[PDB]
């Protein structure tokens, strides 16, 4: 199987959130395949692919995280080749690798803030209040259509930090009410 490849990133560095295009599906489909990767990496959020799927990753504390339902136990291009897992935990839905050379990470979030935002594959930065340990409600619900996609997204809190990595959306007849994620708590142990 290919690689998992990097395809663009989540720009959250300014006043506007933005998604951004770095490699289109014919490179795209050749950098899975190779594993030799040289684009630049910026940011914290990424947008990744495999040959058959497209999600979220993002790096927290040094590391890349992403879903394992989306990346299995898939190497992830980089500009030396495939790098493999450093983490993988399919309970949790989890893996991870050393975070690329030019990424940013978050922090873990300390504050135990309960108002939560969910960044999507598209930008959108959707509030979330938390109601579990590994559950919170949207604001506003909408078609399960607008997360499809963007599991391996972090939620964060009002100080930007990380609170989880979104993993599953709780979804009645169509529609999106809750979002279910792993806690950042979750990688800490793992790391
Ligand atoms: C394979 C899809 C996974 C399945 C089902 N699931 C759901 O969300 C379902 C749906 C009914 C909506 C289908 N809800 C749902 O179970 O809710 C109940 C309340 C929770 C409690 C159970 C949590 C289970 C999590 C889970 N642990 C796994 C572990 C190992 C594994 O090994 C193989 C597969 C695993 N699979 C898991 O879950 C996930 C999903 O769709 N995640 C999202 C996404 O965007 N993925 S994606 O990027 O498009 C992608 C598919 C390209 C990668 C965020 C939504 C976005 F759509 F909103
Ligand atoms: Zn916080």
């Amino acid at each position: 199987k290919g690689s998992v490849v990097i395809v663009g990133r989540i720009n959250l560095s300014g006043d506007t959130a933005y998604a951004q295009q770095t490699r289109g599906e014919e490179g795209c489909q050749e950098t899975s395949q190779t594993g030799r990767d040289k684009n630049q990496v910026e940011g914290e959020v990424q947008i990744v692919s495999t040959a058959t799927q497209t999600f979220l990753a993002t790096s927290i504390n040094g590391v890349l995280w992403t879903v394992y339902h989306g990346a299995g136990t898939r190497t992830i291009a980089s500009p030396k080749g495939p790098v493999t897992q450093m983490y993988t935990n399919v309970d949790k839905d989890l893996v991870g690798w050393q975070a690329p050379q030019g990424s940013r990470s978050l922090t873990p979030c300390t504050c135990g803030s309960s108002d939560l935002y969910l960044v999507t594959r598209h930008a959108d930065v959707i509030p979330v209040r938390r109601r579990g340990d590994s559950r919170g409600s949207l604001l506003s619900p909408r078609p399960i259509s607008y997360l499809k996609g963007s599991s391996g997204g972090p939620l964060l809190c009002p100080a930007g930090h990380a609170v989880g990595i979104f993993r599953a959306a709780v979804s009645t007849r169509g529609v999106a009410k809750a979002v279910q994620f792993i806690p950042v708590e979750s990688l800490e142990t793992t790391m």
